[PDB]
């Protein structure tokens, strides 16, 4: 019963657009009307008075019939497939504007590859439901519901023979279809392991005569060959059947109404006229009967990619409430944290309860070992979650009473893996501030020292960069990154081993860029390296969640006993 | 003309079963002459005196004719799928006993994972062009070739009538296909643009939300969408007339054949069961007609591959010739080298011409800068190719009088990316030898220190290895290919870098290993590294294909400048 609740939500989305759905059903109705209309002025006109009389009027009408058979063909499958291509991107666009403001917790929790995987193969899936539907199998069951009482009282005889033979072509080819599928397992495990077989023996092409084993290998691949014609062997009538089952039961079917028509007119009751129009029903249903089957087939192969999306789509709908809450302006930076603490795996909390302050015109730089406090400590200064227990106050405000509109737009960020879009670099630079222009973005990049790098070489400053950086390194991004964040003049800096991808040289002279641009404002420096952390103000130890050392340089001489054996270390 | 060459050459290839593919043409002609009689008959049962009697002989052989149909239709596809399945395995075994005889020179100069994508392509394609052709293909010409003189005899002008639809009928759906195909482009590049935009832009995950351009991603979106749909409107009609144009036609030619034998009847001259088999007539060539252009389609779409393999099989074609020539037997080591040169890329040669000698009982080092003359060199001491001008000579016998067999069974080699197998370890292991056994696999093992490593870790010594040492890294994959070639235990060892993947400790075990399990047979081995160089005998030097220093250890302090350099420096 679950397939029936995904047709419902499937038609549940179909239907937002009423200003084109309403005449669908209207044109699906009639051409189902003048489909099974047609057999029966062939027998008409078949049966007029033997072969004379007056069949003018019904061969123009027949014509007429036609006719408008051929313009709906035409019209229809157009309206279709403009009704289906709008709602599929119509979809995308609800989709993606729904997941775009979607917490990256959950994206990580569940992943990301699959997650887009999933949503285009949905999506793809979803219109060919949506496209297939509307042309070749909604006419149909409109048609069925019409023909079974019209047969019935036309001569109910026939009629029920009719149904015995389509419920026994339905049973016969379902069972063709589930031996089918229950052969392919074994067929794909053997094809699948020769191909890969032969692919490595090939693709190797340095062991194949490394070995001098050209017959044990061509043994070895010729009983490979061997097992799987033994297995394809047991398979072989099913494909016949699987492959000719219509013909097979439409030549079945109308023989055997034809007989048996024409052993009832042996003793006479009937006429031709209406034997005909039983052959074009029979014809008619075995080969809708077909298309639902194979209709039937795809929404089962689809089922579950549609039950996943639809979970996902209920899982991504209860969301916030927006609302128009009171903001942040002229942040300075004056942040106080107390009691903070939030568990990442749910099976015991990283950091614990600590009670801290930070002050404008002074950057706190935080030094630690392999634990993950900094990370969340991060999370908790870019807000992106809400905390269980703490409290987090900026400029006699709190935090969750402001919206993260302005509370994200004062702050900034910059990682080691920044993401960079697929198109040019200087849209790459151009996307640090909001419109910007065309000036300030060069001596944004001669600020970081970024600039000669993309000139002469690069082919000029508009040559596009792959995915990830494919096409870059470690360090170019990292100074792209650096550049942007400089160029965003954000109040307050994030950082996190933001310098950790270039030489000496090119490091020296990155720390002192970024010394020499930031004095006014305060920068959260988080690196394993003990370069760039001598160049900060207040410095911090951190420690499974705990606090030991909080100070300057001035007083770090003497106070901890772990803290100068690292300082010692390296 | 090109395709009917194809045609030709795939027919020349399915003919080679010859005691299988004769019943396939009775077979088909026997099924085309019964579809054609069919319509025929039906004709001759409903125009019996009326209505009236006797037809039970006509229903009676109807009825046989229509099971011997049945039978035909069973049973042909069975034997289609059979032969088809039988000889793509044939040919694939044919194509790879061809193949891997074929020297590597030819498979670095097209590449290798183009020419298996290629290969199983184009055996896909053409076993989907042996099979859709022997069912419901070639009984189609058959048909039709009979159909037209029968219809011309019957009623030539409505036989000209049908060559008329049919004419008008191929040539509007080849129109509709070029245009759809003219469209393919702009489509698929808009629909392949706007996708690679949301996968990167959902993927990034990191920058959606990194820079508040919420609205400014969907507005491009939406433009994006806009401009996908604009250029999607020209083309809708088209798409229409391709889902529809088989019963566009069909029905177009019912009622006009219809129409116009009612007409002809209206003064008489005729009956109707001529009449209903003219109308069966057009259905069953429209029918044909639609599965001919499909398969034109497809044909054309695959031209391209077919041809590629075509050229491939041929260029491969053309190979040594077989023969049972001397070969040699109790190789000592003593070769000597004189004028040998080759040319790689055929724009310069490498090396040039050398008068060396190597001696059984003495290992000889070469050592050189980046220049390219130590692979040339390996690759003339295996002999992989035909040399231009030189002369090889081993146990006073030239290699080119000797065959591969035994030239290359004397001869050992191990480099850096050494291929394993996607099988176990075991394997990976017992391929060493031709045969082998269970229990100096362990010694091997042992000798090169690859033992305790796999049978404590790796979940015993019976675990699958991925292609290319995917689940292993550069260290275990040299000691398993150092345990190889010393369980092997050829007369002449060559080495080049197999040296170069290891911490110091190990690196002077193996070292000492392959030292220790080597005093009565010569190696060579070329490394950069100057830690194995120093346990050698004899010393070379290898400078843009020259030669300036080749001595010994007792020689080397005062002879050369360059090589003094080198040696000082690292
Ligand atoms: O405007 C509007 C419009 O539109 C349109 O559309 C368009 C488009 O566009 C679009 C888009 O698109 C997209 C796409 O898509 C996709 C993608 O993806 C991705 C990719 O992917 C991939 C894949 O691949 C794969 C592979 O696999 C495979 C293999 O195989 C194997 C095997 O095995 C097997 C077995 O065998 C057996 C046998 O059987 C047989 C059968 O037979 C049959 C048949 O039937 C049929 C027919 O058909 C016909 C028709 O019909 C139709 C039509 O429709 C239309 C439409 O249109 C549209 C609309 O919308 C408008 O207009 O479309 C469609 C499609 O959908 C088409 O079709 C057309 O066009 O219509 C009608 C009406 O009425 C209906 O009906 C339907 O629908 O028609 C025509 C003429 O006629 C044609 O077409 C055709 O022909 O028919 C019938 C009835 O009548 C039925 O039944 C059916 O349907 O055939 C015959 C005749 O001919 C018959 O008779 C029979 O019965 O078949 C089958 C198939 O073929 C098979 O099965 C076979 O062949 O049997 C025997 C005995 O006999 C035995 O012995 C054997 O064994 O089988 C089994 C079962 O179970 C299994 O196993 C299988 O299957 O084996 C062999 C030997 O061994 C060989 O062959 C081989 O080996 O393999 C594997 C393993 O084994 C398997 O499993 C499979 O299957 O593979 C590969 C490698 O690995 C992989 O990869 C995979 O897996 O696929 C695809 C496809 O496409 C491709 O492409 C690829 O390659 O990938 C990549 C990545 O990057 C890329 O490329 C992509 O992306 O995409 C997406 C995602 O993203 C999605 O979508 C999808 O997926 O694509 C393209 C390119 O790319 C482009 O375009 C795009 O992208 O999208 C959308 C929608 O979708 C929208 O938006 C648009 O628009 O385009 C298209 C193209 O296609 C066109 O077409 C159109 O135009």
């Amino acid at each position: 019963m679950s397939l029936l609740k995904i047709y419902w939500r499937a038609m549940q989305y179909l239907a937002v657009e009423r200003t084109a759905t309403i005449t669908m059903c209207v044109a699906s109705v009639l051409v189902a009307l003048v489909t099974l209309a047609e057999p029966v002025l062939f027998g008409r006109v078949i049966q007029s008075i033997s072969d004379k009389g007056d069949i003018f009027s019904p061969l123009l009408m027949w014509a007429a019939l036609g006719g408008f058979n051929i313009m709906a063909a035409v019209f229809v499958a157009r309206g279709a497939d403009r009704l289906a291509h709008r709602r599929r991107l119509g979809v995308m666009i609800d989709s993606y504007e729904r997941l775009i403001t979607m917490p990256l917790a959950w994206h990580q929790k569940r992943g990301t590859s699959n997650a887009l995987h999933t949503l285009i193969r949905a999506t793809d899936s979803l219109f060919t439901l949506w496209l297939e539907f509307m042309r070749q199998h909604l006419t149909t069951v409109v048609a069925l519901a019409t023909l079974i009482p019209v047969a019935m009282t036309m001569d109910m005889r026939m009629s029920l023979v009719l149904i015995v033979l389509g419920v026994i072509y339905v049973m016969i080819g379902q069972l063709v279809m589930r031996k089918t599928k229950d052969g392919q397992a074994a067929v794909e495990k053997h094809h699948h392991k020769l191909f890969e077989h032969v692919s490595d023996t090939i693709s190797n092409v340095s062991v194949v005569q490394s070995y001098n084993r050209i017959a044990s290998e061509t043994q070895a691949l010729r009983d490979y060959a061997k097992n799987l014609e033994n297995a394809q062997f047991p398979v072989l009538n099913w494909w016949a059947l699987a492959s000719g089952l219509n013909r097979m039961a439409s030549t079945f079917s109308m023989v055997v109404v034809l007989v048996l028509g024409a052993y009832f007119v042996t003793k006479g009751q009937m006429r031709v006229g209406d034997v005909i129009a039983f052959i074009g029903f029979a014809q008619l249903m075995i080969g809708r009967l077909d298309q639902i089957s194979a209709f039937i087939n795809q929404t089962v192969t689809a089922r579950a990619k549609l039950e996943e999306f639809f979970q996902m789509e209920d899982a991504t709908a209860d969301r916030q409430e927006p609302e128009n809450v009171a903001d942040l302006n002229d942040v300075k930076g004056d942040i106080v944290f107390d009691n903070v603490t939030y568990e990442f795996p749910n099976s015991g909390q990283g950091v614990y309860d600590v009670s801290f302050e930070v002050k404008p015109g002074q950057t706190v730089a935080i030094v630690g070992p392999t634990g993950a406090g900094k990370t969340t400590l991060i999370n908790l200064l870019q807000r992106v979650f809400d905390p269980a227990a703490g409290r987090i106050m900026i400029d006699g405000t709190d935090t969750r009473t402001v919206s993260r509109r302005s509370l994200r737009h004062a702050i900034a960020t910059v990682f080691q893996d920044a993401g960079l879009f697929n198109r040019s670099v200087e849209d790459n630079i151009r996307v640090g501030r909001a419109n910007a222009t065309h000036e300030e973005v060069h001596a944004a990049a001669k600020a970081a020292a970024a600039h000669d790098f993309i000139l002469a070489k690069s082919e000029g400053y508009d040559t596009f960069v792959g995915e990830r950086g494919s096409q870059l390194s470690g360090g170019e991004r990292q100074r792209l990154a650096i550049a942007r964040a400089i160029l965003k003049d954000s109040p307050i800096l994030v950082l996190d081993e933001a310098t950790s991808a270039l030489d000496v040289e090119t490091e020296e002279k990155v720390t002192q860029a970024v010394d020499e641009l930031s004095h006014n404002r305060t920068t959260f420096i988080i690196a394993h390296r003990l370069s760039t952390v001598r160049s900060a103000d207040l410095v911090l130890f951190m420690d499974k969640g705990h606090l030991v050392e909080s100070g300057s340089f001035n007083e770090l001489a003497e106070r901890g006993g772990r803290f100068s054996d690292l300082l010692r270390a390296g």
